[PDB]
């Protein structure tokens, strides 16, 4: 679910004499079909070839 | 050394319903030539004319 893409809002803080910038994003993730994915667990060796 | 003359920045505080004004300056003081100054230490006694 893609509710809000990352967007930035800026403001001025006179107490601290600075600029505050906030970038925000809204989303959610879930497994849709429990049958369409497979995970393979292997190692990080480079096989001896030639 | 002058980096920023005294200047005023104003903003609105809605939660306090007011104007916040900050007057700021940026500077640095140092001894330029170590030979151009002499200081004399005396007392506060005023002699009678």
């Amino acid at each position: 679910l893609k509710s809000k893409m990352p967007s930035a809002e800026s403001d001025r803080s006179v107490q601290y004499l600075g600029d505050i910038v906030v970038n925000s994003m809204v989303y959610g993730a879930k497994l849709f079909r429990q049958t369409n994915a497979v995970i393979i667990n292997h190692n990080a060796v480079i096989p001896a070839v030639v």
